[PDB]
């Protein structure tokens, strides 16, 4: 059940880890996250260990690969937010109310970018006083996706004869994708916690 | 996993079964909904058959009697709605976009009531030309609850100083509870629906 990777978390359903940097599990994320915002100093990373959050999020998984009939259905995405939103989202995850702000509406749902600079806009990871600011590298399902619009509150149909398949995400372009939308819960798992200045 | 009384459903997510009336399953269910609703006559009783609905709502009842420390987290609850909403919560259960409508609010999330008779009003099961109504009775996980009100998005915290432990559900009257709502998928499963008239 649990990633064989995470440390024993001594019967607590929740803990972040801080990684050391230098070593393999650092530079993997720092990376992810260098691609396109190398200008930045990492304060750290925290590997995010959710049990509950983590379970529901891998039944999703096991669903959508067997719905789907292939294993292409997770990206690894980014997600800035304000530290206020932090503790909430480390313990359950992802909401419309606190991950739904957007520039362009493809629909109400949560939001996620393919790039990390993205999630970098101050309207997204907000600074506080001192330019300390927070992004998420989430695991999220995304599934066989179509192109959102403003004021979706479900994806679309696959197929507008059988109104209940539905697409498992939007996203603002199908053949460049910048940016997805997922409306259910258990469809994005927080997987590490970047804290980061200018 | 899938329930030892559910028909084979021959490599499908998803089935509505008719019950037999006269039988013991068929009269159960009736005998829940003429609690208070024995004026109405029932059409005919289905058992919804959604296997990744299930197992999504099994996951968080186990983490929810993990979490509290009992099993007393389930309660057997009712819904009315549309005709024109069944099909989806048939596939995807309830969403605060259908099932979210209230007189009084306790908070933006889905409704489920205690008695069939509450669920059994026009504004809820609305009826058709014909006078046709649709009712689902729920299974629930209403956990710990206190009493909500309006203009919640989750449900409060047991404790302020920790703000991220919830309450599971809220309701109208914590004493004498004739409603609650949730906030989270798969809290709630969809486990039989009645279609009955006046
Ligand atoms: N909050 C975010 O990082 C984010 C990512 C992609 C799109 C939007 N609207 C927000
Ligand atoms: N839709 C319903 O049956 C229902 C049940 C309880 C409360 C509310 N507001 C609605």
């Amino acid at each position: 059940n649990l990633p064989e990777h995470w440390t024993d978390m001594n019967h607590q359903l929740f803990c972040m880890v801080q990684l050391e940097p230098g070593q393999s599990e650092y530079n993997t994320i720092k990376d992810k996250f260098t691609r396109t915002c190398s200008s930045y100093a990492i304060e750290k990373i925290e590997r995010i260990q959710n049990a509950f959050l983590w379970q529901s999020y891998q039944v999703k998984k096991r669903q959508m690969d067997i719905k789907n009939d292939h294993k292409n259905n997770e990206r690894l995405l980014f997600h800035g937010t304000d530290a206020d939103s932090v503790p909430y989202v480390n313990q359950h995850g992802f909401n419309e109310s606190c991950a739904g702000k957007n520039a362009v509406s493809y629909g109400k749902g949560t939001y996620f970018a393919v790039d990390a600079s993205y999630s970098a806009k101050d309207t997204y990871s907000k600074p506080d006083s001192n330019g300390r600011k927070h992004m998420y590298v989430v695991r999220v399902l995304t599934g066989v996706f179509t192109k959102g619009r403003a004021g979706l509150v479900t994806p679309p149909p696959k197929n507008p004869h059988n109104p209940t398949d539905l697409f498992d995400s939007v996203t603002n372009n199908t053949r460049s994708p910048k940016l997805f939308v997922v409306f259910f819960d258990n469809q994005a798992y927080p997987e590490y916690l970047i804290t980061f200045t200018a």
